[PDB]
């Protein structure tokens, strides 16, 4: 029932971080290359201390298909730990290669600091549901099973802390199975376990990773009933969990198990979803062990962000936890959407969450920015509606 951290003095801050083109200060690459949105967060802490953070650099509108660039920034330092603005390098590309979709991006930590990236690809003329209209009045095709008309998995990796990426490799034919159209890797955030493996999200499946720290064998465990956009965490009893996006507005699909397989996925009643992608967070192991989840607390809207704890040896129930509206930022949107969440090395949380600024309502021209969050534990702890 205790917990010490609510004794802490609460933190919280909380500023833009990707920056969309009709705010001050939009957010470019040194070539001058700009995105009308950046959506799709991914959020991971190195070795070293430092923080990655990772979108989908959305060249011409919102949405998910058409040119779409591997976009990040890091912090400046090992040490700062995000906490303002000035403490975050300009934004940088991992890969914007041709005019399809680089996306989807699931990053892992590994042991000797090599950083991972998964992520999907698709090409410039198909999109998940075909028939929509590109800037320049092009239709695409509908996302197929043909080479040319699939969704890849990609994966690159850097070795000098997020400074540099390797030119993605097409892991597709190893990691995906044969067959398959449209296909996701997260997004979000893999892990690495007690035990020493890597378990990375995926659409229907885990990717695992084996063997010598950043210099892993990769295979696949097909799951029954998973989502598109998985979550995962090892929760304090060591076993895995998934919680994933459901295919239709309700409530969170959950499924636990181990490497050698899961039960099946049920919905988490007390995490209502609304349909979206949410993020996980193993925070510790020792008492009291926690796990931290991110998600829109609604059925219906995306615009209902709370951050929750749970105490359970196998996450079976999340607190309430805190709204994050209850330190609103202004001026860039309607904060709610995506989430990532990562620990930083001065014992907060932080968090990376999709807004929109609504200016064209559910259309292709609404802006939409990221919010880069920090808080500790004390701070969900005090929330007025625990
Ligand atoms: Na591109």
């Amino acid at each position: 029932i205790n917990d010490p951290a609510k004794s802490a003095a609460p933190y919280h801050d909380e500023f833009p971080l990707f920056r969309s083109a009709n705010m001050a200060s939009p957010d470019k690459l040194s070539t001058g290359i700009g995105f009308h949105s950046f959506r799709i967060p991914a959020v991971v802490r190195t070795t070293t201390g430092r923080i990655l953070a990772f979108a989908e650099g959305r060249r011409h509108t919102n949405q998910d298909f058409g040119d779409i660039n591997l976009v990040y920034k890091r912090t400046k330092t090992t040490a700062n730990n995000g906490a303002s603005p000035s403490d975050w390098e300009p934004l940088r590309e991992v890969v914007g290669s041709g005019a399809g979709t680089w996306g989807n991006p699931t990053p892992v930590v590994d042991d000797d600091n090599t950083i991972y990236l998964f992520l999907s690809w698709n090409g410039a003329t198909y999109s998940q549901n075909g028939k929509d209209v590109l800037p320049d009045g092009t239709v695409t095709k509908k996302i197929d099973s043909t080479w040319e008309g699939r969704r890849h998995l990609y994966l690159t990796e850097s070795r000098d802390d997020g400074n540099t990426w390797s030119k993605p490799v097409d892991l597709t034919k190893e990691l995906t199975p044969d067959g398959w159209a449209w296909d996701a890797v997260g997004p979000g955030n893999g892990i690495r376990l007690t035990t020493g493996e890597l378990v990375i999200p995926a659409m229907g499946r885990n990717i695992i990773g084996r063997g010598a720290p950043g210099n892993r064998t990769w295979s696949v465990q097909r799951l029954s009933g998973a989502g598109a956009e998985g979550t995962i965490v090892q929760t304090p009893d060591g076993k895995l969990y998934r919680n994933d996006r459901p295919s239709q507005k309700g409530y969170r699909m959950v499924a636990r198990g181990t490497l050698e397989g899961f039960g099946a996925f049920a919905p988490d009643a007390g995490l209502p979803d609304p349909a979206c992608q949410g993020s996980v967070l193993r925070y510790n192991s020792d008492a009291p062990a926690r796990t931290i989840f991110l998600n829109s607390a609604s059925g219906t809207s995306r615009r209902a962000m709370r951050v929750r704890i749970s105490y359970d040896a196998d996450a079976k129930k999340f607190n309430y936890g805190r709204k994050l509206e209850d330190a609103k930022v202004s001026g860039a949107g309607h904060e709610g959407g995506h989430s990532s969440m990562t620990k930083t090395g001065d014992y907060k949380i932080g968090a990376l969450v999709e807004s929109d600024f609504f200016n064209d309502g559910t259309g292709k021209n609404s802006y939409r920015a990221i919010i880069w969050r920090r808080f500790n534990l004390s701070w969900i702890l005090n929330g007025p509606n625990n």
